[PDB]
């Protein structure tokens, strides 16, 4: 019933978020990877709930969300979470981000500061190229029969092989989330992050910024996340021994990393 | 003559002279000196730094152009005095980047003023330089020095290479001249400052981002120390580079980048 | 024409390119390069170096004047090229300075062949640049490729701050050419080299006196990596450049500065 | 009786000199601070001649030794040293020396490589200028009545205050070293302190070298043990929380960095 709420986009979309945790406790939002949604979190709901109000959300073309087509901008998607700010009435909020929701959370601090408190970017980066190889992505998730193929491309990328020898029941559960998402929701995402280069701006944002980084990650390289720590001033660097879902891999000394930074 | 320098009143009844280069408009970045030098050990600093920000630069308490209270002079009081240049210049908040002995009053605004600093740069620096007997004795054989000759030999044969001294440079002598210049009260009072001066333990409390420059073979303010203060500071960074003390002077291109990267110019 | 070049046949019928500069009598420093270059990626650096050592330079397997074997290429052939050149010049024993590809061949001759090397320098470089599941793409697709545009656009996005890049810069261009030059199976084995290589555990052997350069905003080898070098070899120096990939290139006062005194020049 | 035996050296002094521990173990030579004799390594005999043949030796100038005029070079001080080892027909023997001794460790290991093996350099320097201090404290010691202030001046800067504060044995057992050391010995030695300045030399170093400094050292400052690390191509540091001689204050601490580094 009370699952979800809806937001309506200014040019034309459809959001899904949901709040978890106190009305009266800081908000802290959350931003997905490419191909999952906002369940992805549920595993960090009840240490997050503790101290904080919790706002998730289906980003463009996922889940919930309606599927404009692509290509999408990296500011759309910066945009999509100002609104949903704007649609809640909060003017500031902490931020954590992971992958191209990290990227997102790099976007905010640069062009709307003022509208994020503390900002974590887990298993991100702030240039991907060179941008051929997405547009050949781009190319053959429009042209696939179904997202299968595009399906055990990720999971490979996001699990250790450990985990994908057997059949465990969380490997499945980002199965379906991929199979589930519109090709048109990937391929606009691909553009986004073909189209971003963050390097030389890093060094602009004036954000408390915490880097999660993840040593075994082969989709956003673990020395991308480095950098990232290094560019940004006064940025702190947490590696995990962990692939590309390090919230998923190592869920206490993820949400650890997390609470004591946003203040415990 | 026409307008060379600026001069500061303090409040404690001393005279700072000071200056600011570049466009108004930029975001301001100060500089803090060595003890025994002058806002010009910058000079060559400058078109870089000033492509970027407003800078402003300052002869410290009993130093080149300002005037020389008696020593002892604290901590405290070395950092009121930048305080009250950004008072005057009515700026609430700027970069700053000290080295040396302007890098313990770095150290010191942003555990004391962190409100009026937003990135701080700590080159060839120290957070503790004790034990505090070597700088009394220091005090004591700088007041009672016939000329300040002994004593620039002192400080120029730990500042460069001996190398680079040894063969009679331009910029030493520039150096040299500093110090022949500086009245032994400002020595004295500064080394008291240093003297009194321990804050490792208090360094984890700065939350200002940090860049700390240090020198590999640097004997007044070991590389290890400044790994010591890198290592305490949340988040703080560490650039080492192959030089002694002033490494500025000996590796201006891979400081100024250094600066400039980290300022986010 | 002349004698730009000397070509030794390797044990395993190869051809590597190589060159001598500087005065006979003077003690021998060798060079290895960086994947996807040729050995005038040190061009800028000869008259400093020149002034103390004999410089030994070559291309190695698969890249530049050198021959190219088809990929898979191991650790152990990459080392026992330099090696066989040492032989062929019969030098006993030379200082190392290799950048990136060149750092992990120095380390396996430090493990491998350490009464053949004198001091040893390690610039931008790694003990383990895993997982290796990236290192089986970038080979199949480099061998897949029409030309090595992509290719190139890849390595000099990763080399260069986009700032440098973004003005197109005659010293860009340079190294976009030994890329473009640069054949395919050349990548390919030095890739496959790169991919089965962990030396984190072994290094703790190592006794050559080390000196190890990082580029602080290096993605290709990441500061950590060589912090994680000077940490595991005993007696081992850092010094860290406010650097991206080719420090050399970026900081030559600051890096030929640290090699020479390291080397004791 | 056999306590002691005596060299003849090349320019007319007299050395004296003892061993201990195994004939047929490594040599290892120890020399020592100024103003004090063999004496003050007393307490490591145990624990080194477990491993090693100790050859000790009073400086020129010092203890049972003879006193020749002063200015002493730092070649000669060195050549005392070779003497000794052409005496014993050592072709080779690991280093250790304190202070002063470090500095002639430094000089040897420049000038006779051949003849040292592993090389232990403890609170000491490689440049201690600028000179007139020296000559000042040279003028004043040749003037003085007897060495009771110059003996005062030096404990003062080789122990910490705790120890000066009350009596005890071992500050006394130093005092009369100092007491017992004739001017012109002083005066010799700070002559060769006051020459030398081996900075940019180290770099040519090519000997296995240990630093050992002492984080409160008042003498030779821990910063310049760090500087002769650094500068020595593979050299390792080891700071002790020690004043000069840390080898009396901390002398497991102080044993236990020797022993490991000369191989156990």
């Amino acid at each position: 019933a009370g699952n979800l709420s809806f937001l309506a986009t200014s040019d034309g979309a459809s959001l899904a978020y949901r709040l978890d945790g106190a009305a009266e406790k800081p908000l802290l939002a959350l931003s997905n990877s490419i191909g999952t949604t906002l369940h992805m979190w549920d595993a960090q709901l009840p240490a997050l709930t503790r101290h904080f109000r919790v706002l998730r959300y289906d980003a463009r073309g996922h889940g919930a969300s309606s599927v404009p087509p692509g290509p999408y901008t990296l500011a759309r998607l910066g945009e999509d979470v100002l609104e949903l700010l704007d649609a809640l009435e909060v003017r500031r909020a902490h931020f954590l981000g992971l992958s191209l929701g990290g990227i997102v959370g790099q976007w905010l601090a640069l062009h709307a500061p003022q509208r994020i408190e503390r900002l974590v970017l887990a298993n991100t980066s702030a240039w991907l190229g060179p941008a051929a190889q997405w547009d050949e992505r781009i190319a053959a998730v429009l042209q696939a029969e179904d997202m299968s193929e595009t399906a055990a491309g990720f999971l490979g990328n996001w699990f250790p092989p450990a985990l994908l020898e057997r059949a465990e029941p969380v490997v499945e559960r980002f199965r379906a989330m991929l199979m589930a998402t519109n090709r048109h929701g990937l391929a606009g995402s691909f553009a986004a992050v073909r189209d971003t280069d963050l390097r030389a701006q890093l060094a602009r944002i004036e954000r408390p910024t915490l880097v999660i980084a993840g040593a075994y990650d082969t989709v956003t390289a673990a020395s991308h996340g480095e950098l990232i720590a290094a560019s940004i001033a006064g940025a702190r660097l947490v590696t995990l021994p962990a692939v590309h879902l390090s919230n998923v891999e190592f869920p206490q000394a993820f949400e650890g990393a997390v609470l004591s930074f946003l203040g415990a």
